């Protein structure tokens, strides 16, 4: 069988929690006044809610409402309890209401508004400054949830909403956010394929807070890269043939060697031989303004098959690369 594994880090944090904590199935929720919140534009659908901008009529202030579809009460009150107890943490979104939607017959949740940058604007612009600045910010939303014993499992540009007037962060989407249990299997069928870390894709099931850590690199790579994806794989497959392009073949086999892992037998010949290429390679006149060996580096260790090598939310803090970011 596999080899099991732990997180290095915040291991015990829901064991030592009273169990109202993380049991989430045990859940009641408190509802307000669905009066309380006019829609008034749908911005999204996606595969499991509907997104309007509101107005809470009891302030006049704009709010955003997550109407969710039909799904699992389970699924439903594990991203309410999620929600609830990282509330008012470092750039975590606010859940600031509860409320049944008449129509949907399912929860609406009422969040605060943020006035985004709508996010192609955002990449298509942002410096290097703005770039580090940023990505120090979703790590204190990282650091916080995992350090409150939750893995988000779906970091991707899309869940990261800024507003870049008032240089503003918000991680959202919790949805597929799940409590770290020691020793717990998860399913791998989460997050974007595009940032699915290579435990997910050969199928590793007892990962943990590492996980967020493989996306946020995904993420880096593509902003001082300018390229966006930047592992783009056709479906989950290729998706771990794109990664061994850069990362290399050996080292993959050297992770799943480590946890007793084998390959879908599918990949004997699609995989291939591939060395493992340094990062000054993916370098050019267009990207290089975004590029300094502190980045190459951060992103470096960011990027680890080993789910247990890379830098952890707190470690990636420390790095060399923030050194210039102004802190509050
Ligand atoms: C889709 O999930 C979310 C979207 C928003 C806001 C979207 C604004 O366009 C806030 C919280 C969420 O969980």
């Amino acid at each position: 069988g596999p080899v099991p594994s732990r997180a290095r880090v915040y291991t015990d944090v829901n064991t030592h929690r009273p169990r109202e904590y993380w049991d989430y199935e045990s859940h009641v929720v408190e509802w307000g006044n669905q009066d309380d919140y006019q829609l008034v534009r749908k911005l999204g659908r996606g595969k499991y809610s509907e997104v309007f901008e509101a107005i809470n009529i009891t302030n006049n202030e704009k709010v955003v409402v997550k109407i969710l579809k039909p799904v699992k009460k389970k699924k439903i009150k594990r991203e309410i309890k999620i929600l609830e107890n990282l509330r008012g943490g470092p750039n975590i979104i606010t859940l600031a209401d509860i409320v049944k939607d008449p129509v949907s017959r399912t929860p609406a949740l009422v969040f605060e508004h943020v006035n985004n940058t709508d996010f192609k604007q955002l990449y298509q612009t942002l410096t290097d400054y703005d770039i580090r600045f940023y990505m120090y910010e979703i790590l204190k939303a990282l650091d916080y949830c995992h350090s409150m014993g939750i893995m988000h499992r779906d970091v991707k540009p899309h869940n990261v909403m800024i507003d870049h007037e008032h240089r503003k962060l918000r991680l959202i989407d919790w949805g597929l956010a799940e409590f770290y249990h020691p020793g717990q299997e998860y399913n791998v069928r989460v997050a974007s394929r595009y940032f699915k870390g290579p435990e997910l894709l050969v199928d590793y099931q007892m990962y943990d807070y590492s996980l967020d850590m493989w996306s946020l690199g995904c993420m880096l790579a593509s902003m001082i890269f300018r390229k966006e994806p930047f592992f783009h794989g056709h479906d989950n497959y290729d998706q771990l043939v794109r990664i061994a392009k850069v990362l290399g073949t050996e080292d993959l086999y050297d992770y799943i060697d480590k946890y007793n892992i084998e390959l879908d037998p599918r990949f004997n010949d699609i995989l291939g031989r591939h060395s493992r290429k340094r990062w000054e390679r993916f370098v050019h006149s267009e990207n290089q303004h975004l590029v300094s060996p502190e980045a190459l580096d951060f992103l470096d260790k960011l990027l680890r098959y080993d789910h247990q090598s890379r830098l952890t939310a707190r470690e990636a803090m420390e790095h060399p690369y923030f050194y210039t970011v102004v802190k509050d």
